[PDB]
């Protein structure tokens, strides 16, 4: 068995390798990287998302989110209060402010420490969930906005055709914006393009011990848990390395730098922040190997995570038995 201890895996295509995207994936998994949850690509370095990032501050973030926490620096929850729109450009300045800059450290390690410790203290301004795509047209691989959709995966693999589509979406972050314990919609992969700014940083549990999170979960959230059996799905709890290493969870950390793609593989549960302002762009896929989790992933049923158009008709194909209970929670 390829990769037995699920580390995380980095990938360095060469353009010709870049070409096919689905026979990359395919070649990474070959070599055991979904094990590990996340994989980290650095695209050759002939290729580019687009010529330059110059005229990006008229894009508006709409709904730009307040990252309220509330427990204790280890283990606390996030809410989201709805602020006033702004564009990028007035984001990026608030971002460099010096009530949200990020400090100054010493190195990735210091920061992540610094994070750890003083998270909770602050409400970082996240403008997430932006649909749209800052490739150019003109970039033919690996373009987010090309992908072959998950509606056409489904059809190709299972025959059966549906309503939906399958867009990317931009995230804006600043220093300490935060990424709560999740797995994708559907268990589905994801992938996430940082375009500009400072780093992020990932924390992953491997698919095949994603159960042992849940568990932790359930007993550090414990009201969340009695309310919801996949409050997870919700996107507000963090949970620090130091308490997952303190109870035995299995996981693993890597820093995305500006240019890099991350991968994450079905069912791998990822949590993470930003280091300073940076624009990142993501969507989801599937691949044949992610039906089977498609068929198996949880549900948030109590009405709290409430999910897209296009995952309706993933649920009512997959899991049939559960699309009238789900739907009563989605309307
Ligand atoms: O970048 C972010 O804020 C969150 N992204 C993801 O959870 C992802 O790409 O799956
Ligand atoms: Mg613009
Ligand atoms: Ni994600
Ligand atoms: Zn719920």
């Amino acid at each position: 068995a390829q990769n037995p201890n699920c580390n995380i895996m980095i990938f360095h295509p060469t353009k010709e390798e870049f070409n096919d995207f689905d026979k990359y994936i395919a070649y990474m998994e070959s070599q055991g990287a979904h094990r590990a949850g996340l994989a980290k690509i650095i695209p050759p370095k002939e290729w580019k998302a687009r010529e330059t990032y110059d005229n990006i501050s008229e894009i508006l973030i709409a709904t730009p989110l307040q990252q309220v926490a509330s427990g204790r620096a280890g283990v606390f929850t996030q809410y989201h209060k709805k602020k006033k729109a702004m564009t990028v450009g007035e984001y990026r300045h608030l971002a460099n402010s010096k009530k949200y800059q990020t400090p100054p450290h010493q190195n990735f390690e210091d920061l992540e420490r610094k994070y750890w410790k003083n998270r909770i203290y602050n409400s970082p301004i996240y403008g997430a969930d932006i649909s749209g795509s800052l490739f150019d047209e003109n970039t033919k691989q690996w373009n987010l906005g090309h992908l072959g959709t998950i509606q056409d995966l489904l059809e190709k693999e299972c025959g059966v055709v549906i309503e939906g589509v399958n867009t990317p979406y931009l995230y804006f972050g600043m220093w300490k914006t935060t990424f709560a314990w999740h797995t994708e919609d559907m268990d589905l992969y994801s992938i996430n393009y940082l375009h500009l700014g400072e780093p992020k940083t990932w924390y992953v549990v491997p698919p095949e011990h994603g159960q042992r999170l849940e568990r932790l979960a359930r007993e550090l959230f414990p009201g969340s848990s009695r309310g919801c059996g996949a409050f997870l799905r919700h996107k507000v709890a963090l949970i620090s390395p130091t308490v997952l290493k303190e109870n035995g969870i299995p996981f693993n950390r890597i820093t995305q730098e500006a240019g890099e793609f991350m991968v994450t593989f079905p069912y791998g549960y990822h949590a993470g922040f930003n280091h300073g302002f940076n624009c990142a762009e993501a969507i989801n896929f599937a691949t044949p190997r992610w039906i089977d989790y498609g068929k198996m992933a949880s549900q948030c049923s109590c009405g709290e995570a409430r999910v897209t158009f296009s995952m309706d008709a993933f649920v009512r194909i997959l899991q049939p038995e559960r699309y009238d209970l789900w739907k009563r929670g989605q309307d």
